[PDB]
């Protein structure tokens, strides 16, 4: 039936579910799983996958789907930690976007067109392709796909200076429930406020998403430097780190990576610098020289070159290929946000564990300039001024290391115990492209649980949007109020007597 609808409207491009380890179906249903913790046969699979070339072909595979009882789930890069793209307790269909990655620079106003399908990879590469001096601000990631990842913000190394991918959205196609084509005025501004930042998978199927382009020097400044020392060192490089990181001036940004091995801790220092070699260094030297880099560390190079680099690519080529695998490593991991800065013993006590488990590692980023301008309703994304860090914690294994998996999570969830008392709390923040079901889900099938829907996720939705959620929860009855976008934390719409 599902079938028969599709090419009565004109959609080809669909495949049945097929038990055949080679199937076509198994090899779509691969493709963008970026999370290995998610693709063994114990998994959910979806029972056909859809892959729509067309804003009409979406609508219709929408509307087809509805007809019937399935679950919806949509892709774009599949870097969902959850799997949340590609996974469901209930029969679903896996609509998946890897067709719909056209992008369309307008040199003549400085934006561009983005099918929701395109990867920040390949974003990035059109981009350094049409002009030497625009780039643009998302996560570093050239895997990630631009729908989830708009859709929930999209943090990265330039939002210290033009704050998230959603920050800089000025128009977006929004395919509802009923396949309706909705653009910016269409949709209205309490939606279209909500579909930046407020989450993928929730709102209905964005189709593109038309970004505003923003300068860059012709040469920008980077360095990736990794300092090998021991906890003495690296927890007063990491208490420094968060004064210099938060401070310096939009220009700047300085993140780390981190990870140890019993005496031997390494930290990965991150710098850009929207300008030349000499007053990055300048400045450098000036607020933290206690790194000791060297003038052969700074490297000059084109912004494209710098996100190709960041991202430990071999090539600004290597970002034009989505499936070019980042790790292929099974992960869990876990963010936190900060408000008050974070004592030395805390940095300690996090590298001390860091080095009992070496398949863990950590990420800090510091938010401040341009993140502390914006209000926090300005987008769904609510930490803005107040916000001092963003810290993330990860473990990760391949597959001969399966048998630790239950040892990998126990540590990951004896980290974030540990941090409890530095960290934001009341609520203790999160950030939802950082999607974490530890703090629970709610099962669209449970009467009981559906009821209570509204306080059951606050819990997860005062951590990621605080004080957004109410106007969120608004626009989710507005535009999905027979919550076809579920999913185990998506926004509750209201429901009547
Ligand atoms: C895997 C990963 C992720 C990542 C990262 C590095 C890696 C290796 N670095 C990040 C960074 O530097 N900054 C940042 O803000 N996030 C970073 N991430 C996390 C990443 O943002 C999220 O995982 C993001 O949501 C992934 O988006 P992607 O599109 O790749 O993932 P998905 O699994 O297919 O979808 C996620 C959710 O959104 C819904 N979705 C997908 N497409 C749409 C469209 N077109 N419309 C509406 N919803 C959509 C999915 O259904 C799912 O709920
Ligand atoms: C449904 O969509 C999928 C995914 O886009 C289609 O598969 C893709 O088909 C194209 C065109 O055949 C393939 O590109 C080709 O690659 C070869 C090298 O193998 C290259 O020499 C050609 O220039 C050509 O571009 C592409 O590999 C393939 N992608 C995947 C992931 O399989 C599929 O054809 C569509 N199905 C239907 C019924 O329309
Ligand atoms: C190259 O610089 C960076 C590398 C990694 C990160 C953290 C990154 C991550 C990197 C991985 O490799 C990975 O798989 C195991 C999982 C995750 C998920 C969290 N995510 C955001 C941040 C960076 O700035
Ligand atoms: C609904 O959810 C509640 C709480 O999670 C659970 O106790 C109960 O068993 C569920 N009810 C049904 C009928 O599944
Ligand atoms: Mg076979």
């Amino acid at each position: 039936d599902l079938l028969s609808c599709l090419t009565f409207n004109g959609v080809r491009n669909h495949t049945v579910f097929s038990a055949d380890s080679d199937s076509d179906f198994n090899r779509f249903l691969h493709l963008s799983i970026q999370n290995p913790l998610f693709q063994n046969s114990l998994i959910s699979k979806p029972s056909a996958i859809i892959l729509p070339g067309s804003k009409e072909e979406l609508s219709n595979t929408i509307r087809c789907i509805r007809k019937g009882s399935w679950t919806i789930r949509l892709r774009s890069g599949g870097h969902s930690y959850e799997g949340l793209s590609y996974t469901s307790d209930t029969p679903f269909i896996l609509i998946d976007l890897m067709n719909l990655n056209r992008v369309s620079i307008d040199l003549e106003s400085e934006t561009a067109w983005v099918e929701s399908g395109s990867t920040l990879g390949e974003l990035y590469y059109a981009i350094t392709e049409s002009s030497s001096k625009l780039g643009f601000t998302a996560g570093w990631a050239p895997t990630v796909g631009t729908g989830g990842h708009i859709s929930g913000g999209g943090f990265g190394m330039m939002s210290r200076k033009y704050g998230l991918a959603a920050d800089n959205v000025v128009d977006a196609i929004l395919i509802d429930a009923n396949g309706a084509i909705l653009d910016r005025q269409a949709m209205g501004e309490d939606v279209f406020w909500a579909i930046r930042g407020g989450g993928g998978g929730v709102w209905g199927a964005i189709y593109a998403w038309k970004i505003k382009l923003l300068p860059v020097p012709e040469k920008v400044t980077v360095f990736r430097v990794t300092k090998n020392v021991a906890i003495d060192e690296a927890t007063s490089l990491l208490h420094k780190w968060q004064f210099v990181a938060e401070e310096l001036e939009e220009d700047f940004t300085l993140s780390v990576l981190g990870g140890a091995d019993e005496k031997q801790v390494w930290l990965t220092m991150l710098g850009f610098h929207f300008g030349l070699k000499t007053v990055a260094k300048s400045t450098f030297d000036l607020l933290f020289p206690e790194l000791g880099l060297v003038e052969e560390d700074y490297l000059e190079m084109s912004w494209g070159e710098s996100f190709a680099y960041l991202a430990g690519l071999e090539t600004v080529s290597q970002l034009n290929n989505r499936f070019l695998k980042f790790d292929e490593r099974a992960f869990k991991t876990k963010v936190d946000l900060t408000k008050e800065p974070l004592p030395s013993k805390a940095f300690y006590g996090l590298l001390e564990r860091l080095s009992k488990e070496p398949n863990g590692f950590i990420a800090l980023n510091g938010f401040g300039g341009q993140m502390s301008k914006i209000s926090s309703d300005f987008t769904p994304f609510p930490h803005r001024s107040g916000t001092r860090l963003m810290v993330e914690y990860i473990v990760a294994w391949n597959q001969s290391e399966q048998k630790k998996k239950t040892e990998f999570l126990d540590w990951l969830e004896k980290v974030y115990e540990f941090m409890k008392p530095f960290v934001s709390k009341n609520p203790r923040l999160g950030y939802v492209n950082h999607i974490d079901l530890d703090l629970g889900g709610i099962d669209w099938g449970n009467k009981t649980v559906v009821n209570n829907a509204i306080e059951i996720s606050r819990s997860w939705g005062e951590s990621y949007f605080l004080s957004n959620y109410e106007r969120l929860i608004r626009a989710k009855t507005l535009i999905d109020p027979n919550n076809v976008f579920n999913h185990p934390q998506s926004i509750p719409p209201m429901a009547n007597f």
